[PDB]
């Protein structure tokens, strides 16, 4: 039965910064903070750590995948997941100090995977799949899922889920490998994958659409051009045609696992193409990140709201200034709707709120480049605008995901942003995982 | 959470003499390829922080502590101190795997440096020095140094004591741990140290006119015998630091929960031990040995066997283990044949697995750079008298390296013999300074 | 005469049978730190 | 002369006594992990 | 609170074998006047309720049981049953006293009778009977006896379950304990067993035909060859309850955290076995016995030797101390030569104290009741084959007694050896039925 | 930090029966119940348990004497200190179980003692003397004297105190044997012995008397005939014309033993002869039993007060019925003062009350006979009269002590009184202290 | 020869050897069970 | 022959394993005594 210092009791799973009369962007992240390391790093040339989860509430649920044969052969993996608490050091360090942790080596391949702190543990949401994507749209079958849980106790459970009267409608199901949110007794996990041509959850969302553009550029293309694409991008080339359907699942945290699944495939006229992402609570407000796989770089975040075991998404915040780069004419600048796959997983952490409760800005760290997946940086974004920033190497850097979580620590109230993120650097090594900690500060004063 | 003792798999299995026996060929026993397991020293948080100088032991529990330094391992002046307490696991699938069920991070001002853990059965003990000036300078001190005995509990609390070294080390112009494990005998903790001594005192002067001379296996040195007599005097007074001694001793502080307790410095006869070096003061099965640093003309790894008196131990003449080598500067190098004054090397554990019925040693494991100056090139394998086995290289890139310490155990359920060795490698595949515990199966050949 | 060659047991089983009564006593103990409540 | 068979005692008798501290201890360990509240 | 473990001072000295000598003669051993210490087992709140029946046995924990029986020690259909669990310890002058850490009384309507204890890892165990009926009603039964598995734990709390006796003691007319303590050998607690069995019962008729003849030292019985081998054949089936086979059988339940585990009784040939009665199993050192009290026509005090096979015992030639009686009624008494039909006589323990290193029994300690026919002057000594030693008597006035149970320890620290002898006594100084903790130091002679 | 079973709590130290309207000789003790026996009885036919103390608050405290040789050769003994509370069975039985013993068997003889109830544990005041009596009162110096308790902790400690500063007027002093009090904050010890001739403590005590008479009779002695008695009789011929004082000493009960003892010596004008007794708190209501080994034999309570460290009796309750047995003609039914010292300690516990808070009657075992200690009876009395009974024994049984004390339950609501007795008989043997234990009922209905 | 004379030790000083060991590991064992709170 | 002397490691070999497997324990149930909270 775990749980954080008490400095950092009640300022956990809140609203961090309100203020109207203050300017956004005139927050900035601190240089790198230096704490004590949750992330297993590599026992070997062979294994590599690769697409981390984290949620947090009163307990911190963090897992990642480690692949074998440098990085290669899906075929095998492990799983690791930890579960732990914030804790202050005796010269009032913050650091992460994980309680309990499994790490699943089982023959079984959980692949995409996504977790939530649960009041009964941390949760998980994994898919079994022995094959690439590319064959796996081919499947004449949906894809295996799993459910399962680290109890504090440290014993670990999972159920299996029936993937064909639940997913039938679909070739293929997965994780958003974003963070769980724990909503009204659900697990709310980010989903997606495709879904079989003419079937009841594909009509449907055919003929429904939505369009988004950014701040001061305004697409060239006509509508019966760019309609066209708009609609050509929800069934992308690379894949072969089938359509690729944002999703998120919701089952019952309970004594029983893989309890009263039910899944909420929202219209595509709130909703584009289906990729990664998380699901958040922050205070009474809830929200879906979403991947920029698709034709519109800038950071996206929708709204949600529970109806009952069901949910329903609202008119996403846009982040200009916080772009994957992309592959052509998707690419980190692009204007225009278009049909692609390419793209980045990056987290933006809610931070700055009106009085309203609405949104003032966000921070996460990007990748600044057009194309390439380059150059990692952090800092807070503003509807239009970015604040200074932090660089986390001035060496050439690659990256795959950005994944981050603010916290507050209330005795000596000074706010902190953990964002995780997975770099292959000349200094980190390869493929690693780097908690990199970080501090809030106002710019004059 | 969690209970400090190794999972029953490892019962019977750690801590003892592991493969014995006379008529085999010890080389022909050797290490698997790198083993995946779930890694526990933990690596930094920023590209500024980086993590150094490891140490390791383990009994009922194990121990393991490594350095935090900071501005791109530069600046001594501050660093952190990372101890960890643990155990050895199997987990549901049989993996082997090490999970530190408690840890202590030191991020207080004060600055200890070169330290090594022991395993005690009150927890972990930590022998430290607490330095902010440089070795050379050091070198130059009118005083000792500052030094620490810390423990850290199963309780998961620590506690330490600075101890009174005008007295306990009042001969010495520099003292320091040898960053290599240390060892719970008889009722002590038992250290190895090393530093400096104080012109003609009395501890100096029961030294001199005494050494030590190695000669290695199928090489014999050129040089007249009246000159390495003399050159092999002049190895304990390198040049570097001015030609102050340079010894290996042991410090045995008794284990109890007042830290510091009755401290005695075991100051050996430099016609057994070298130059004074890094170590490790080890114990297997009912017989322990201490391990000298290359740091001076020898090249091949060393093991004194040690006998424990009362406070006192004793070190009789050294292990050798001649295709173990430690890479040094010239004429100290590899193949170094003959006697000279230097300071060079590198700290490579030999963990001893064949034994003789006979409770004489046969052969070791470790994992040593190859090469024949600069450290480069980590290479694990069993080592004998004469000879190395079949090899498991740690990378096929130019990867240097500083430490690498080894300590076999045998998961006793499925009768599998394992090697730890824990290896500070610096790499592209692996990052700038990274810790790696790198993990083998010992194999035969022929089965 | 015949005697000797069936003290092989003293370097041989009796050793071996030390172990045991260690292994198991150690078994004992361990299973008993788990206690930590 | 006579010793010989005397001594095999030793791979009879002792062999006991250790058996016996043996389980003396293991039920002196195993009534304390019941003496827990 | 305290903790249920014997005061250092007693490690090494409870259980063992106490005295081993080939030369010296046993009866110089011999006990010390009666020796005052602090008293455990529990007098009566008022002239009605009595104490009764007790029961004794003790290992790292020491457990006593008796029994509490109302209007005058009469109407069996109520009594209420007192089970203490306790350590050995010394007093901060050094003086040897039984404190009971943990007890329990069972005043439930439920009536469980004869009753005996057991030292055992997990507590206190207790096999009891549950009988509101007469003996000699009993044994006239249609059905077997109720039998309770109880324990005490450390915990303090008591618990206990019914054995199922329509199966396990379905051959049985009555089935009871022997009053005298349970002995843990084997991971099981192993009590023993009396009563009648179902004419021509499988039990019954693989008992037919078989018997055992024991005859006195320096005295040979007159009777006819034939004529005894009738009568000794007779004497299994006394005519008091009828004839039913009286047979001595011993019960070994498992002794786990669920009460009654996995009971198998054992039921040994009559060619070792006398007419079963009241008796203990005990073990000291290597070894284990059971007591049969001298309920037949045979005088002196008996152990058979018992062996464990697995969940069965086997019972070889009993040893004999000539010098130990009970006393009985004719012709059955003290003195008695011959075989006979009767039931007579008394309990007393012989609990071993001189050995051989051929670990076979030298000589024995236990009070006798001194006297020919009626149960009177207990007295302490130790015996022997055909003698006794210096005794130390009870009392000088007429002084009655019922049941007397002796175990003996030693104090390490001091080296010296004791003798707990608990007698129910009925006196004038002591009370009506008076339970009494009588303490004894053993000494030589010449010293 | 042991404490009763909940069943008794809220009715151990307090008030037991309250009734105006009730007929106090009325109540009755059940015949004797059955429990479990807590006082210890001898290992041998050589010692025996003799001279019995007992006292409870929230902790029940014992102590008694063993001697040695045939209840002979006061030179050596043992002494058991029990420390108790009072417990229901799984049935609802009651009984009285100490959770923490010793036994004192040092060279050392304590000889009379007492205990009491203390927050800190069981207290103890004793003497050391390897004398007897006759040969203490010739005595040139004070008698040694030692206070001591029992902690939870079960480690006990005894302090000595200086007894010829304290007790310098004094030849001989000893503790009463009886129950110690816990009152504001002190431990308060009946005491009592002989002090030297012309001394301040003793003339004080001079030309200061009482002279109690009993009911329906009245002495036909003249004053100047019985004054002069009644003065006789303060210094016995026994002891040779040494004055006998009764006393009570206070402690207070600290972590520091024998600390700032008071020694108060009441005037004679309120009280007899010094003998044995005990001292009690029922509820607010504070008093000194007597033991009548005075000319007077009825029951003797004292109503005693507290100013700070020091102490004063006031007029004494009187119950008929209740007599020490005594010689002549001191015995049990003597109208006339005399001097004389024979008698025996009977501790008569305060049962009934007014609203008045006035003692209406009292409950104890009494020795029914003219003269000789024998046949002890257990009943409840009135000023003037006595109830139905229990007796003991139907045969010759011997007596020394009764020491009483009563406590309900208020879980069943019944009332349950210990009267601790030390009896010689054929059944219960020869030196025995039994814990008698009676119920109170009321005669119809 | 001159050999058995001196494995009168087995028998003589090695079971004396193995009850201390006992000895000890029981006294080990009682202190730990004082720890009852 | 020769076993003589061989064996005679009964009074130096084995009276160590004793030892040692004595300490083992020793110091694991020393450890215990440190972990309770």
């Amino acid at each position: 039965a775990p749980v954080h210092d008490p400095d950092y009791i009640g300022g956990i799973g809140k609203e961090l910064i309100v203020d109207d009369t203050s300017d956004v962007t005139s927050f900035y992240p601190s240089a790198f903070q230096e704490h004590l390391n949750f992330i297993p790093a590599p026992t070997t040339g062979s294994g590599c750590t690769r697409i981390p989860s984290f949620d947090m509430s009163a307990t911190h649920c963090y897992t990642h995948n480690v692949i074998f044969s440098g990085c290669r052969d899906h075929s095998h993996s492990h799983q690791y997941l930890a579960l732990g608490v914030l804790r202050t050091s005796a010269t009032g360090r913050v650091f992460f100090s994980t309680l309990r942790s499994i790490n699943l080596d089982d023959t079984q391949n959980r692949k995409s995977c996504s977790v939530s702190a649960t009041p009964l543990g941390c949760d998980m949401l994994c898919s079994k799949v022995t094959e690439t994507e590319e064959e796996d749209y081919n499947s004449v079958i949906p894809t295996s899922m799993v459910h399962g849980r680290l109890g504090f106790d440290g014993q670990y459970h999972e159920k299996d889920l029936d993937v064909t009267t639940l997913f039938g409608d679909w070739v293929a199901n997965y994780p958003g490998v974003g963070g769980g949110s724990f909503i009204d007794n659900r697990v709310w996990f980010p989903v997606y994958g495709g879904l079989k041509p003419s079937s009841p959850s594909d009509t449907a969302q055919e003929g429904r659409y939505v369009i988004y553009k950014r701040y001061n550029d305004t697409c060239p293309d006509e509508q019966d051009y760019q309609i066209r694409m708009a609609k050509s991008s929800y069934k992308p080339g690379r894949f072969g045609g089938k359509r690729v359907q944002q999703a998120i699942l919701s089952i019952k945290v309970s004594t029983s696992l893989g309890e009263d699944p039910v899944l909420t495939i929202p219209p595509n006229t709130v909703t584009l193409m289906g990729a990664e992402g998380r699901v958040l609570t922050v205070g009474t407000s809830h929200f879906l990140y979403q991947r920029g796989s698709s034709y519109f770089s800038p950071a996206l975040l929708y709204p949600m709201t529970v109806n009952n075991n069901t949910a329903t998404l609202h008119s996403p915040y846009t982040f200009n200034a916080f772009t994957r780069p992309g592959s052509v004419p998707c690419q980190a600048s692009a204007r225009c709707p278009n049909s692609c796959v390419t793209g980045v997983y990056t987290d933006p952490y809610p931070l700055v709120f009106h009085r309203n409760h609405t949104l003032r800005g966000v921070f996460g760290t990007m990748l600044d480049d057009e194309q390439a997946r380059l150059n990692l940086v952090s800092a807070v974004f503003d509807n239009i605008s970015r604040s200074r920033i932090t660089r986390v190497s001035s060496s050439r850097t690659k990256a795959a995901y950005t994944t981050s979580t603010c916290f507050k620590v209330v005795k000596t109230n000074k706010t902190y942003c953990l964002s995780i993120a997975e770099i292959s650097n000349t200094l980190f090594g390869e493929f690693r995982i780097v908690p990199l900690l970080v501090e809030i500060l106002k710019d004059d004063g």
